[PDB]
């Protein structure tokens, strides 16, 4: 079984021209892929080439609008670019931007190619800028395209209409455009586990709750796990994996896994504040490869601690690679807010999920 990955230093490029020291740094892709190096991890993977999404390509989950004037920012002077940044939430933008995007989701292609057709059982795909709170007709939250929503209806593109594809999104925000984008299908089922706040953290938006199921046929197709009252670990994602994430994947059955792979929720980020060891997300990676005969694909999203990153996307690696587990701490008793948590999706999910 082969493990493909995905870099390419060109997705650099992209930067914020107003702040050099701005979270979402070109550094974040550079630094995971010196620890694949170092670890010798990523001479134990197949290369998968880089490569431009193509227009078509986007068009699959983005108006021909919002995909033009995105491109049109590789031509614009400094004051037209930083205007344009402003016409959108948290978002900044440079002549590099569209390349770097085209670039994130054309690699997630070909890995998602590569684990379709055989070449590579998983992979790992080590690109900026992240995806998931792009819209359809909207840049958000650092993310212009959304590379893991445009991979699974690449993926299905390349298969039948009806493949059936698991997006699980363990970033600490809500992906919002993700859900917005599939909301009503029932071959894509999102997965979200999330900072909620009661809607008082980025993107602000009570969509993130757990009674938002998905709607018409695609109502059982949203699972979000929303976090209240402080600092989530291991002890939190395990129990949602083991009595939510995995229940309904297994009862969903899916063909590909694609992991919107954030590492925000890290100990050490300085924005999510919450504490996933990267042995917890190693764990996380190998439950998630018990689905779809090991077809996952791991794409990066956010996680602005340059070393918890690196450390942590390494360690979904080497689980893709096979390596054993490695041993968790002791794991403290779960906190009281996400008990209720994890009751609330029950309830929730459990007309649509027999298993539950
Ligand atoms: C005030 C509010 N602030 C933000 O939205 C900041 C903006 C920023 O860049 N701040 C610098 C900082 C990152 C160092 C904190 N963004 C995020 O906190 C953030 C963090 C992580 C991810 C991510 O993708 N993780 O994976 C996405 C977004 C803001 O702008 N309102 C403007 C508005 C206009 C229109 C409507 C509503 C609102
Ligand atoms: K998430
Ligand atoms: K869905
Ligand atoms: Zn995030």
């Amino acid at each position: 079984p082969i493990t493909g990955l995905v870099y390419d230093q060109r997705m650099m490029l992209h930067h914020n021209m107003w702040d050099s020291h701005h979270p979402e740094l070109p550094q974040r892709i550079s630094r995971i892929f010196s620890r694949h190096e170092e670890l010798r991890l990523l001479s134990r993977c197949h290369r998968i080439p880089a490569r431009l999404a193509t227009e078509e390509e986007l068009a699959l989950c983005h108006s021909s609008k919002h995909i033009s004037i995105i491109k049109s920012s590789e031509h614009m002077k400094p004051r037209d670019l930083n205007r344009l940044g402003d016409e959108y939430n948290s978002i900044f933008i440079s002549n590099e931007s569209y390349t770097c995007a085209l670039l994130a989701a054309g690699s997630c292609f070909n890995s998602a190619q590569a684990i379709l057709t055989g070449q590579v059982r998983n992979a790992v795909a080590i690109v900026r800028p992240p995806g998931h709170h792009a819209e359809k007709d909207t840049a958000c939250g650092f993310c212009f395209f959304n590379t893991a929503a445009l991979t699974a209806r690449y993926a299905q593109s390349i298969t039948r209409e009806s493949l059936r594809v698991l997006i699980v999104d363990w970033d600490v925000h809500h992906g919002n455009g993700t859900q917005h984008i599939f909301e009503e299908d029932d071959s894509v089922l999102y997965i979200s586990l999330h900072r909620y706040e009661d809607g008082a953290f980025f993107p602000n938006s009570e969509d993130a709750n757990y009674d938002k199921v998905g709607l018409g046929k695609g109502r059982g197709y949203n699972v979000n796990i929303p976090w209240n009252g402080g600092k989530m670990g291991d002890p939190e994602y395990m129990a949602a994996f083991h009595h939510l994430v995995m229940p309904i994947a297994r009862e969903f059955a899916p063909e590909l896994v694609l992991v919107s792979a954030g590492f925000d929720a890290a100990r050490g980020d300085p924005l999510g504040g919450f504490q996933v060891t990267p042995e917890g997300y190693a764990h996380l990676t190998h439950q998630l490869m018990s689905l779809a005969a090991g077809r996952v694909l791991i794409i990066l999203e956010g996680g602005y601690n340059l070393t918890s990153i690196s450390e942590s996307m390494s360690m979904c690696t080497s689980m893709l690679l096979g390596d054993s587990p490695p041993s968790l701490d002791h794991l403290t008793p779960l906190k009281t807010s996400a008990t209720v948590s994890i009751n609330n999706v029950l309830r929730a999910h459990a007309p649509f999920w027999s298993s539950l």
